């Protein structure tokens, strides 16, 4: 009642992202059949592959084949005990955040080389993640990945408010670019804060359940939703983005 | 004397490609003497990673390194058995795949953007392959997987068929590129069926002897055969690919 | 007093680098103050990505999250016997060894396929150098994946010192482009040599503290001189860089 509890929370937060990126991807696919090829083609098939990660990210989680159990070190809340890890979230974002990234990329007509190296701080800020949860031999060390990641995550950061900002505005797109830089920072902030608070980090929250559905529903914004704005506002605009 | 002839047919299978790819990568090197530098000399550079990964990806399974044995989820035509997987192959394919895309891309002169978006489904095709292959715990998630790995090798089929010849036809090589779009996807189009057909998939082969030399047979057209094309017609037309 | 002095060596190698990648990344982050955005502005990023993946590699072997035991095939100099590998450092370059290229090509200002292929055949030289140290069914197969990683390098290396210089010479970096290349030649030459001497490959010295603290002093001069070199010159030379 406990358990069952527990257990209803973690496949009914996977199951609903299944569903809803299944749900988003038609509706992509549906939407850019009135998109003109060229650039706004080429946005809408960066945008296609955000869902298309996460849902196998989600399939990865429910078949339990990128889930496991890991012993929380001494000095941790839960020290000496085995705790559920979803470190198939970790491994995917590694190629989804890196969708997004080349969407806004295109979105806002950045340099190649800005783009590369954001990228690149992306993909180590994602996968120190994965160092932190996968580390048991010493708390220190799970927070000094922890910390490195945050390091890589402002390296991200910069690039958009400043640098990618200033390709917006000459790109035509300073606007949107705008709109969505906000929602992926704000959103994008939920996830080390989700990470720190819950289980593998301080464990102010214990439930595996709700640290799950917390990452689920960022998801929902961070991706679907996100992803369904630049859409709506790519078919509005295709001369304002062309060539 | 079926385990003498699995065995048989399962090392041939491997060898004769650790063969093949070096004789490859031997008369590619020497193919590339004769070449000016420049947008020739890109796409011998990126054709001639192909036999070097492929030499790799059979190392990998001649060792052992990259073979392992996976049982069977209940439903599946050998569900309660241990069957042997060439996981090595989905693996060294999310390195060698975008090789090519690389040398076609070269070749029909694209924009990077489609570059980056093509090469993205086409390492979440391999991926959620190898997914496939290692999933356990049911048939279900097994098929979702291959699945979601046919909507990334749709993602890269479109790009080839319509943005790549239309990249292809303005930068003069459209009939080169059309040649080699055809044999890239007939044969890229034999692995998922010979997966389907293969242990791993329905199992109407149960022999892992078989699918492996079917794998085998792959490589040789879609990597060294299609890699040789390329390099003739390149040393030949010069001048119609630079700058 | 062999443990003791071999355990010495060990931990002493990695905090070492660990205290020097922190400190460089501070440094670098207070030289990109005094640099103009642009073209300056992107070697920066690319160049102070170096030591954060540095920083991560070094946590991750003091650790043991990237340390493990590998029993020496029949025919070693130490056959039959379980040796510390440190293959967390093959991890990792295939993700830092980038970020100089990248730095490198910026500086260069080369040709993105020449770009992309170079770092395809980096990423390709460090994997089968982990496939090299991983391997334990037989010693032909270490040192066959010691050849392809070696025939990858070479790649590497020829790009460098044609394609890459020719590009340096019309973007006006020839002369801080060949101070560069011949640090980066010779240094990265040190790596595949450890790896024969040492305890992985021929074992002519059978200490993993001697051969460790080999690569963390070879980090120092590819690494963080390396980038701060780059980075000195580039404050010195902002126009002679931009546009
Ligand atoms: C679709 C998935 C998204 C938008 C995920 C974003 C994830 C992050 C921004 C992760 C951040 C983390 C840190 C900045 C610190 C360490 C722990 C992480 C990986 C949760
Ligand atoms: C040199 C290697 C080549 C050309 C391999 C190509 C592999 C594919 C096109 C794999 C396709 C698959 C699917 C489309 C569905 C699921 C199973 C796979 C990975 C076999
Ligand atoms: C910062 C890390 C650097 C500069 C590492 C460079 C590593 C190499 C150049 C590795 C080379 C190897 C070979 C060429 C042969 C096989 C063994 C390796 C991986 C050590
Ligand atoms: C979000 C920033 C946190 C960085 C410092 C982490 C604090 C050290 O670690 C934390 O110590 C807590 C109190 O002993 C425990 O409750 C936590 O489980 C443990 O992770
Ligand atoms: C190629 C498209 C196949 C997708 C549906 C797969 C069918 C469900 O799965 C299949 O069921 C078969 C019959 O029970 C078994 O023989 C196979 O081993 C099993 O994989
Ligand atoms: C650096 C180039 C070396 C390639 C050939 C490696 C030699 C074969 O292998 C080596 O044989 C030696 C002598 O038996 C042993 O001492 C080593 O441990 C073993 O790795
Ligand atoms: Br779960
Ligand atoms: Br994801
Ligand atoms: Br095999
Ligand atoms: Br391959
Ligand atoms: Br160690
Ligand atoms: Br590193």
């Amino acid at each position: 009642a406990a358990a069952v509890r527990e257990n209803a929370l973690l496949s009914s937060s996977l199951w609903v992202n299944v569903a809803l990126a299944g749900i988003a991807i038609l509706v992509f696919v549906y939407m850019g059949r009135t998109i003109r090829p060229g650039r706004p083609r080429l946005i809408w098939g960066a945008t296609l592959m955000i869902p298309l990660v996460s849902i196998s990210s989600y399939l990865g989680l429910l078949s339990g084949l990128t889930v496991g159990m890991i012993e929380m070190p001494a000095g941790h809340a839960l020290a000496g005990e085995m705790v559920r890890s979803q470190w198939g979230r970790y491994l995917t974002w590694a190629l989804s955040t890196p969708m997004i990234l080349l969407a806004l990329g295109l979105l806002a007509d950045v340099d190649l080389g800005s783009l590369f190296t954001v990228i690149a701080a992306d993909i180590g800020m994602c996968v120190t993640g994965l160092a932190a949860a996968m580390t048991t031999s010493a708390l220190l060390f799970r927070w000094a990945f922890y910390a490195i990641s945050c390091a890589f995550f402002v390296v991200v950061l910069s690039a958009l408010v400043t640098d990618w900002a200033a390709s917006a505005s000459s790109a035509g797109t300073a606007e949107i670019f705008d709109t969505l830089r906000v929602l992926t920072v704000v959103l994008w902030l939920g996830y080390p804060i989700v990470w720190a608070v819950g289980v593998e980090g301080l464990a102010l929250v214990q439930s595996v359940g709700v640290t799950s559905w917390a990452y689920s529903v960022l998801d929902v914004f961070a991706k679907y939703v996100f992803a369904f704005i630049l859409l709506r506002w790519v078919a509005n605009n295709e001369r304002t983005v062309a060539v």
